[PDB]
């Protein structure tokens, strides 16, 4: 082929150790790579770093290992065929061959943790083939169809293939407040009624129907559970018998988010009155459009101050010790969820309920506000980022050196541009009533970046291992919070700025509103659980047949000798009933 | 023993049959009994009913029946241990010989659905030995012990035992209200927000522990799940491969539930209101004790009140056409439980947020209001019909006419005194803080009442077949649903009626009281996943040395060629770092 049939290429580095130290480490990796069935080749590769090539070493340790991996994912409950396949299941369980705990497996490697401190990261090879002569169909098309979505399940595995999966429906989901906003911008205008009730709606309707698709598609490519959770680079206290690490210790560390995300909420508020106060003072000394220009500024410097606090979050997750990376996972999300609601939402929600109600008296304690100041706002802070962000762009010699161009590339992250597509549910779910065109101008944005993650996961970054996946992540639950406080907040929004504040009413269409969503979803929900996906009902009826063949396969004293057999039983029946 | 070795016997009537058409039915009837292994033994009965005795009629159809009892639970999810003991376990497997439907088990009876009408109902006779030597030390002990809880799983069955534990948890965990809401009556009063807080603690705590005492309790008896429903009677339109009958035909049977509720509820309101006019008409026209007469009287025809809409709820939930037994079910619960909230909260909530703060605009409209109004309806409604209910107080032809008198008694059931269970948890959730010694009744009550839920399941009504569950039912919903109003009208009732009524604070103290009910319940139930019960760690870590003992057991083409084997290798190496 065009990769030398290379599975993995594993990059050593030397130059942070000596030069008799880095000898043993050496042949303890290429012994620890052949004692599981892997042939390795050992070339040259940057001035400091020297990379092996893992290969599986024959048909039959092949063969063993993707046995082994098969007997794991039946033990622990992926597998329900009692075993006795493509690109993406090879890759799969030559990287389970080098990377799991030694006690199962085997080689034991952990890329970068400890005792292994030396080995740079490991990655597979670009399918030249498969990001070529399909990239440039992918790109131009606007929509993949699901044999098209099994071309990027097949490469880069059921990991990437769920987030591809998810925005192509988030992108077709998104054409229809793109539409109805739109019509209920020439027709109803800002704070309408029709439009707060139909994009609630459709936020129910699109993630649980979501949550119905992944269980389609984790069955239709044999992923239906994994609850298989691996290890990290925990550093565990004691070592009482397995590492330990006592949640007591864990909590304690766990509760400094709380004084974090005061203070970035502060640190934010402050920033934001401070836009309000030179906002004021140039309206008073002088103008159309330049009079909202700090607001400008801190709408452009959003995502650079959201990224210092994602550093921040980040060094807080690392210290608070996790064991499992399904842990870890979900607290890192947990972490951007909060950094990214006091970033992204709370200058909206500071200008809403604090700012434009309350102007005659904080106004004064400002200068040393009609709700168009909040339509501007949610202009703003939706709108300029993407400006901005769309304004920056205005013999054997040959594969060696491709590979060492490979090496030097980035490493792909799904959790960078899943985030955008929380906050971009987060406007549409609080604050869209106040300006119908934010579903258009997320439309726009959305079909301007389809063909910049084809092209990032392809050419611009290095190939991930095939990752396994049921779910696109903790970031459904998200969703979910983030539509639930947005039944709140766009009811009151539409209550206060539609057409005295009658304080009771307010409070009325809070709680009614609330409660009339958690219905409508549970309504919702239990109407889409009823109608079944096709993929899923394939797998229940291959199920029910392959128990149904296995069953029909399988298939004092003297009171009970007055009637032997059961003739004298009908005879003695027939003599009692007359 | 003392029964002649007999598993099971089945009453066969012929009182409304001819003489001709019952010697064929009863033929059928033993020829599919004997085409299964089951030993049969006919004896006369009551004047128009035989019944014939059922027992396995060898050791290798005993084993035969067990196997496939066996593998019907491996396949079904509920065993996982793939299979190559007990009274309750050979009873169940008896049970499953003579009742399932034919494509696997045998002998397709249904006792009184369809073509088996002449034949009655079938049961297993009661072991006197122990509802004779351990009922009697069960009534006079006051606490029941995990080993004597064994005892009600290993005869009864799964379904009794778990009834039997929450009984035992609840009247343990009702302790703790009994003894808080005496103190808190002799120290603070009515509408305190110390008990209010406490209580809807409490009442989270309780639900949030006993989901995990079900999972620790399903894993110990070895039933951790049971998604094996059932058949049921169910009258299929269509046959369609399979009877079929369209979820949209019974949509227009479920939509009836809406105006029988609405006019019950309608229909005791008006009961309400003709007692409060008849009330204020004896305040006018003369007197202590005797003014709240009507209401007494309304509160001890409350519990034949809602036996009227049972029977009108059970007739409208068999209209219904349900297919499963665990969808019937819980429909019934759910029409139960709307029924037991029109019947036992309504009359309070028409007197605590209609009644008693709008006075002065239906006062004059039923003459032709202090908050110990509602203070006496709370005990009035709490009291009385327990008063009341505990005022109504005050050679072989022996086997044969024993197995005589034991076929004339009753059918239990678990879902009439589980329903009271949830009345009372109603409320404790609800209107509780209007009276502090609705626990300390409760708990009278229940102790009075514990000694005679094993005399009726022991000598009242006969011994029912060993049903497995994972869990009490959809009751456990209900409980939780009670704990959500309850946080809201609990705390309405505080701030309405502790120490003008300033609307927007009720609203606001409404909202806030319901949202940290909501987060503080989200707490207890991630504090109480990480403390593992015992009985289902036993069962993890079985589970997990079961999976490790079976992994153990268990363990172009010229690039490939410049390096054999690693050591040659590792000499590469080593001479590519210097
Ligand atoms: C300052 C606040 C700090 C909160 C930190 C405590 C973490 C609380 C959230 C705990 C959590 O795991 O939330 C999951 C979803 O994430 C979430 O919706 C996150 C919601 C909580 C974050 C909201 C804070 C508003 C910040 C202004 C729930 O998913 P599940 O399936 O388990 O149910
Ligand atoms: C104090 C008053 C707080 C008001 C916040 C208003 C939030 C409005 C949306 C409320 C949404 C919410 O409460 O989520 C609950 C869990 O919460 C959570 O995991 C954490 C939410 C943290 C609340 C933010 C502080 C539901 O959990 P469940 O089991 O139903 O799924
Ligand atoms: C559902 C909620 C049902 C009833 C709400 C009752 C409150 C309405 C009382 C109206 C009393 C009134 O005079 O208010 C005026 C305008 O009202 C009005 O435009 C009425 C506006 C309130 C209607 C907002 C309902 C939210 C829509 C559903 C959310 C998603 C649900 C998810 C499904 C002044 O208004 P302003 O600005 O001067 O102060
Ligand atoms: C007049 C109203 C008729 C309601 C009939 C529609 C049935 C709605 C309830 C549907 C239902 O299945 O409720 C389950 C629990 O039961 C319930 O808490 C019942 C709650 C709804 C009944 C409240 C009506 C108040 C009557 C005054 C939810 O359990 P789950 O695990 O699926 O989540
Ligand atoms: C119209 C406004 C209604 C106000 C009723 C006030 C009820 C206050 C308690 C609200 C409790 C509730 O809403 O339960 C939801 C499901 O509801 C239901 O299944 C049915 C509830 C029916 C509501 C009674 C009518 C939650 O579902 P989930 O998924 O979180 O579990
Ligand atoms: C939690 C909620 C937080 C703040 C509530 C703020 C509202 C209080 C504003 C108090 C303003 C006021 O003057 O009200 C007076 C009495 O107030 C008061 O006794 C204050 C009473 C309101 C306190 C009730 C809180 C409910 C307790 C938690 C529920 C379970 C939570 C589950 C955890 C008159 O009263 P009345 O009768 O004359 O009309």
């Amino acid at each position: 082929q065009e990769n030398h049939h290379v599975d993995y290429v594993i990059r050593f580095n030397y130059g942070d150790i000596d030069t008799p130290e880095a000898i043993k480490k050496f042949e303890v990796l290429l012994l620890e790579l052949s004692e599981v069935g892997l042939q390795t080749e050992v070339r040259q590769g940057d001035e400091n770093s020297l990379f092996v090539f893992v290969r599986a070493a024959s048909k039959k340790k092949l063969k063993r290992a993707v046995y082994q991996s098969r007997v794991r994912d039946w033990l622990y409950g992926v597998r329900n065929t009692e075993p006795e396949q493509s690109e993406a299941e090879r890759l799969l369980v030559i990287y389970h061959l080098i990377t799991v705990p030694k006690a199962e497996g085997g080689a034991g490697i952990t890329p970068r943790h400890g005792e292994w401190k030396n080995v740079d990261a490991i990655f597979p090879l670009h399918d030249e083939e498969t990001n070529r002569q399909c990239m440039r169909e992918w790109s131009k098309k606007t929509f993949l169809s699901t044999e098209d979505l099994d071309r990027i399940r097949n490469t880069f595995g059921e990991h990437v293939g769920f987030y591809f999966a998810f925005l192509q429906s988030y992108f077709r989901f998104l054409m229809f407040p793109a539409a109805f906003g739109f019509s209920c911008w020439l027709l109803l205008g800002s704070f309408s009624i029709i439009y707060t009730v139909v994009n609630c709606l459709w936020c129910i309707v699109f993630i649980e129907y979501w949550k119905r698709q992944e269980e389609d598609l984790s069955c239709r490519w044999q992923t239906k559970g994994v609850s298989a959770v691996h290890e990290k680079r925990a550093e565990f206290k004691p070592e009482k018998e397995r590492g330990v690490f006592p949640a007591t210790k864990r909590m304690y560390r766990q509760l400094l988010q709380v004084p974090f995300a005061l203070l970035a909420a502060v640190a934010l508020g402050a920033i934001i009155a401070t836009c309000f106060a030179i906002e004021i003072f140039i309206s008073e000394v002088y103008k159309g459009y330049l009079v909202f220009i700090p607001t400008i500024l801190v709408s452009a410097l959003i995502p650079t101050m959201s990224a210092v606090l994602l550093t921040v979050a980040t060094k807080l997750n690392d210290y608070e010790n996790y064991e499992t990376q399904d842990a870890y996972k979900v607290a890192l999300t947990q972490k951007i969820f909060v950094v990214n609601f006091i970033t992204s939402y709370l200058p909206i929600i500071l200008t809403a309920f604090v700012y434009v109600p309350f102007a005659s008296r904080i106004v004064p304690y400002l200068d040393v506000i009609n709700p168009d100041r909040l339509r501007k706002q949610v202009i703003y802070f939706t709108v300029t980022a993407q400006i901005v962000g769309f304004a920056l762009e205005t013999d054997e010699a040959r594969f060696l050196t491709r590979v060492r161009n490979e090496a030097e590339l980035e490493d792909y992250d799904v959790t960078d541009a899943l985030r955008a597509m929380c906050i971009q549910f987060g406007y549409l779910a609080l604050f869209s009533p106040v300006w119908p065109l934010v579903p258009v101008s997320f439309l726009i944005n959305n079909w301007v970046e389809l063909r910049s993650d084809f092209f990032k996961i392809c050419v611009e970054c290095k190939r991930p291992w095939p990752q396994r996946a049921d779910t696109i992540g903790p970031w459904l639950d998200s969703l979910g919070f983030l539509s639930w406080v947005g039944s709140i907040t766009s009811s009151a929004l539409v209550y206060m700025f539609s057409n005295t504040i009658r304080c009771w009413a307010l409070l009325l269409t809070i709680f009614f509103s609330e409660h009339l969503y958690l219905i409508v979803r549970y309504a919702v929900r239990s109407a889409l659980a009823k109608l079944e996906p096709p993929n899923t009902r394939r797998e229940r009826i291959e199920r029910f047949m392959m128990r149904k063949r296995y069953l029909d396969t399988v298939l004092t004293e003297r009171f009970w000798m007055r009637q032997r057999g059961w003739k004298e039983s009908a005879e003695v029946g027939l003599s009692l009933i007359t």
